[PDB]
Order: structure tokens, then sequence, then C-alpha cells
């Protein structure tokens, strides 16, 4: 047991964790991967235990987030090797959190206790990546809580949130940690139990459903090549692609949705188009929601530049100043905008706060692609009078990778913590309609133009997480992490 060996060792737990994700949905690797970590850092200096920390996330995020090398096959044009570096820097700069967790516990906790892996550690995880997802802007990719959404501990979602069962995991395989090692049989059976209590959770339907407003959505995948999707011209075709696919069905379908950027211009140059567009949608008694750029001038006579989502047709007239819309508001660190000081156009930020969307008497809740992962966000943009949950993206880049499914399982946590069906729809990524409980109510595969036409119902209830957030979880931090490190 040398210094050398549990940093391979950590190296392979923490690419065990990538398991617990989609598409491979192993949660039980989640727990191995946790009790990898946690194992691994007993009776150690600080030092050399952040070597582990950052040799375990560097192997969980080095398997998990190696698709953002495709991301820059399309964008950039960078020779190559040059690449490969952003990913381990990247990677590095996410392990840095994950050895700031096994540093800060070897420094109060260096003994071996129940009161370290079943109390400081599920406080401390969760100070650790929430530091994970403010500095900067946030990245808090990869949360072991998302991998229990076809697991197990779902019925403590909608209570306290995903990060709470990123608590539990780290308070059971905590305990599971301490009977692999001291051999003791009690914390066996006590993980065990703090496992078992969010079970009978699980059963609970928070929602009720509203089988009268029911209503045939449709949404549009038009399997836009990335390579000449900007590209001038050739959105003749995109637009044409798009009506020759939509027109048969705004007669009886109650709402048509288009993904993210599908109008490839800015939206005050297709006018003649919209207004026409609106005009034909309104015979057929239809609703459209489509995303596309806005270049608006500001009472500054300058030009904000928005990633925005429009709505059209019945219960939604289009007007180029209707508040029936939504600007993105956590922009992507380095594909819209620069967030140092100074370097060495710009996408500007929208509202954190935006009133829900209408369309034919439905309330839809948006989140443009990256956005829906921020549970806390979307919790404060969500109504008690919405009708569905809505999010669209561009899932072009990382492409034939495991991004986009590792993407699509934290949309799912979404609808689950506050029991909204949410409709998903992308230009090649995973497009679904998500139940209430994180059920995958109907899919269609990737790389394809097709058009999903399926039937929804509403629900009208709160969560314990819609109601609260990621608070009461806090405080479970505060009170475990009070307690804890007095004692030190
Ligand atoms: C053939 C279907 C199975 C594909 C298997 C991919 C490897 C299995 C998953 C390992 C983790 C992700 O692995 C990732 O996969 C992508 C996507 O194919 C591959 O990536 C590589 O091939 C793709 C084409 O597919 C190129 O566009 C990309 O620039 C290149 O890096 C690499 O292998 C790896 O970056």
């Amino acid at each position: 047991e040398r210094q050398r060996i549990r940093l391979l060792l950590a190296l392979l737990f923490g690419a065990c964790g990538t398991l617990a994700f989609s598409p491979y949905d192993v949660w039980p690797a989640a727990i191995i991967s946790l009790m990898g970590l946690q194992a691994l850092t007993f009776n150690r200096r600080p030092l050399q235990s952040a070597a582990i920390g950052f040799c375990w996330g560097f192997g969980l995020f080095g398997s998990g987030i190696n698709w953002v090398y495709v991301s820059i096959a399309t964008f950039g044009g960078m020779p190559g090797p040059v690449n490969i570096f952003l990913v381990v820097l990247l990677a590095a700069y996410l392990s840095l959190y994950t050895g700031l967790f096994a540093g800060v516990l070897s420094r109060l906790w260096p003994k071996t206790t129940w009161l370290r892996v079943a109390i400081a550690a599920p406080a401390l995880w969760q100070v650790t990546e929430f530091l994970r997802g403010w500095v900067l802007t946030g990245f808090p990719w990869l949360q072991f809580g998302y991998s229990q959404i076809d697991g197990p501990l779902k019925g403590l979602a909608p209570i306290m949130g995903v990060e709470a069962i990123n608590f539990l995991l780290m308070m059971v395989s905590g305990l599971l940690a301490l009977a692999l090692v001291k051999r003791n049989w009690r914390p066996l059976v006590v993980a065990v139990v703090l496992f078992a209590l969010p079970f009978p959770l699980r059963y609970i339907q928070w929602f009720t459903p509203q089988p009268e407003k029911t209503i045939q959505v449709s949404m549009v995948q038009g399997d836009i090549p990335q390579s000449l999707k900007w590209d001038e011209g050739q959105l003749l075709n995109t637009l044409k692609i798009y009506y020759n696919a939509t027109a048969p069905l705004m007669g009886k379908s109650s709402l048509i949705i288009w993904p993210e950027s599908a109008i490839t211009d800015l939206e005050i140059n297709q006018q003649p188009f919209l207004k026409a567009l609106d005009g034909e949608l309104r015979d057929k008694g239809s609703s459209l929601v489509t995303g596309i750029v806005d270049a608006r001038l500001n009472k500054q006579n300058r030009y904000d530049t928005y990633n925005t989502i429009i709505t059209l047709g019945k219960g939604a007239p289009y007007s180029y100043e209707s508040a029936d819309r939504y600007n993105k508001n956590h922009l992507v660190p380095f594909g819209e905008f620069v967030p140092l000081e100074s370097i060495l156009s710009s996408f500007s930020r929208g509202p954190y706060i935006q009133p829900p969307l209408s369309a034919n008497g439905i309330e839809l809740t948006a989140a443009i692609c990256y956005e829906i992962i921020l549970g806390e966000q979307v919790r404060d943009n969500f109504r008690p009078d919405t009708d569905y949950l809505l999010t669209i993206s561009n899932d072009a880049w990382f492409g034939k990778s495991i991004g986009p499914w590792q993407h699509f399982q934290m949309a799912r946590m979404r609808a689950l913590e506050l029991a909204r069906p949410l409709l998903r729809s992308t230009n090649n990524g995973i497009t679904a309609v998500i139940g209430p409980q994180g059920e995958i109510q109907a899919m269609i595969p990737q790389f394809t133009r097709e058009v999903l036409t399926t039937n929804v119902t509403p629900t009208t209830g709160l969560t314990p997480y819609a109601r609260t957030g990621n608070w009461p979880l806090w405080v479970l931090t505060a009170l475990f992490g009070f307690a804890a490190v007095l004692m030190s």
C-alpha cells in the first residue's frame, strides 16, 4: 500500500463512476466508484490524498467528458493534438475540486470513523460539488444522483432534489466503505436502512393528471448537418424541410415544436416568412414553438445578440415585441461569450426569471440546451400553473458519442423533481417525451430526419422540491457539516 499504487486505483475507480450514467445506466458503479474514492483516502496526509482525489476525478472526467474533443472537430478547426490537451486541462480543472474534497477531508478527519464517512463526507461532497458548479459559470456534470433516475433512490429526488441523492449515495457508500475496510458488520446494515428508507418513496404520485386537456404534440428533428448548419444560403432548404414536414401536421396537432437555432437567421430578417406562417397555423388551429437568433436593438442603440425561443399560431399570436418568448440566461462558457476580465459578436445574457410560455391554452417553462442541468434555475422559472416542461438543444457536436446520453439522463431528473411532462426537441440528439417520473413515453433514434408525434396529459401538482429547493439538503448539509467540523 504505497502512494504510487493508490493513484492508479483511484484512476480506475474514477472511470468506474462513468458507467453509472447513460447509456450504461449501471447505478451500482456509482456506489462502487464512491466506495473506491472514499476508501483510498484512509490514513493519509492531505497533500498525498489530494493526489488520489486528483487522479480519481481525472479517471471520472477523463472518461465521461472526452466527447468534447469531437465538439472542436467542427468548431475552431484545430490541428488535433491541441484539443487533447484541453480535455486534460478541463479534466484537471474539474479534478481540482475532486482533489479539494480529498484534501480537506484528510485534514479535519484523518481518523477512519463512521462520523467521517456518514456525516462529514456527504456534507462536504455537497459543498465541493456546488463550488464546481459555481466557480466561473459552473459545470456540474456527472453527479451520481442522476444515475438513480432508473434506480431505487428515485423516490428521494422529488423531496430534496438530485443533489440530495449525491448526499445519501455518499452516505450509504460511506458506511459501505467503512464495513469493507474495518470489516465491521454494523455500518453495512446501517448503510442499507439509510439506502432502503427512500425506496418506498418512489410509489408516491405527487402530481395529478388532467386527462381532459390531452393534446397531440408533434416535434420535428430536421437532421441538418453541423458542417452545413450555419452556412450562408442553403437555409432555403431548411425552411422547405420543416414546412413540408410541418404542414401536414398543422391541422390536427395542438402544439408543434422545433429545436434550438432551427432558423439559421436573425429573427428580424425572416419577417415575411413568419407573418405568412403564423396566419396559416391559426387557420389550421395549432401552435408552433421554435428557436431562433435575435439581434435586438437596445435602448442605447446597440445590438444584444440573444439565443431566443418564439411562439406562433393559435393561442400565441406572433409579434416582434411579444412577451411570449424566452431568452437564454446561463450562456455556454466559451461557445458564445468570454467570461474573463478581457481577451488574452458576443451573445448577451437573458433574465434569470422569465414567465412561462403560452400556446393554445398551454403553459410551458423553457430551458435552452445546457440550462436543463441546472435544477435550481429550472425550479425558479417553474410556476404552479405550468402545463409541461420544455427543453430544446443542438447536440450536433458530440456526434456518435456518449455525451448526449449523459445530457439526456440529467434532463429526465428535472421532470422527476417537478412532476411535469418534459418535452425535449433536438437537432440530432435524444429527442423524447419524458413523463412526470422520468419514464420515457416515446423516443426516436439519432441521426435521422423524423417527426415525433404522441399524446400527453398535463399535471398540476407541487413537489417538495418545487415548494422548497436544494436548501433542505443544505440544512442537512449544514447540520452534518456544523456538527462534524466542530469535533476537530
Ligand atoms: C461504432 C459505435 C461505437 C463507438 C465507440 C466509441 C468508443 C466507445 C465509447 C468510449 C467513450 C467515448 O469514445 C469516444 O467515441 C468517439 C465517437 O465515436 C470516438 O471519437 C473519434 O471518432 C469520431 C467518429 O465516431 C470522430 O468524429 C472523433 O473526432 C474521434 O475522436 C472515440 O472513440 C472517443 O472519443
